[PDB]
């Protein structure tokens, strides 16, 4: 079901990414510019999964290149993690969006659980390909994709999780989505940034 028949029998990331360009596993390929596959290499020990490409990513062809990605880079650097050593992807690989009159960007819309489950074959192929030691799940959509639709990121901060139906049984660490840290009162943003750095250090210490 979903994307499964579009996923080739290969662990080569370049070939998986090409095949995802042709996926019709849900409706999101229609209005998006292109599939945005994960970035990084199969030697990566840490895999990080966001929700979906946003406006900038949909046109760059790469994940986490916009304001959320810049905040994530600042957190990674503070956690002493090299972004180039990670494998970074998203639960959903085509941008789901709308525009508002007078808006300065295309606005992301939340993928339905249906779309997440349809796209998950790709995440499974990425995980099988990369064999990460730990998966960082950035925000609610990504965390629920592997931990269940009832899972609450806010209730499990700092925790190393392991679930039985995840390929290779990597450690899993669920944390706040970097987009959440972009706005809000300064003290709240600074406390939340420190907690993201903490969670990234937990994952890197696995
Ligand atoms: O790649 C991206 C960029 C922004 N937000 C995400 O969840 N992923
Ligand atoms: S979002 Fe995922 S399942 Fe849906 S068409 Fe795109 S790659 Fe396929």
């Amino acid at each position: 079901a979903g994307a499964q028949d579009f996923v080739p029998h290969t662990a080569d990331l370049a070939e998986l990414a090409a095949a995802a360009g042709e996926c019709r596993g849900c409706g999101l390929y229609r209005d998006a510019t292109q599939a945005v596959f994960g970035a990084g290499g199969r030697s990566a020990r840490i895999m990080m999964i966001g929700e979906q490409p946003g406006d900038k990513e949909d046109l760059a062809g790469l994940p986490f290149v916009g304001p959320a990605g810049r905040l994530l880079d600042r957190a990674l650097e503070a956690a002493d993690i090299d972004r180039d050593a990670l494998y970074v992807t998203n639960a959903v690989k085509h941008f789901k969006f709308t525009r508002a009159a007078g808006g300065k960007r295309r606005i992301s819309k939340t993928p339905s659980r249906t779309e997440v489950v349809a796209c998950r074959p790709w995440l499974i192929a990425e995980m099988t390909s990369v064999e990460p030691d730990v998966v960082v799940l950035l925000g609610a959509t990504a965390a629920k994709a592997l931990l269940g639709n009832d899972f609450r990121v806010t209730q499990h901060r700092g925790e190393v999780l392991h679930v039985d139906d995840v390929p290779g049984d990597p450690a899993l660490v669920a944390t706040v989505h970097p987009s959440s840290l972009l706005a809000g009162p300064k003290e709240e943003r600074e406390s939340a940034f420190a907690g993201l750095v903490d969670d990234l250090r937990v994952a890197a210490d696995v």
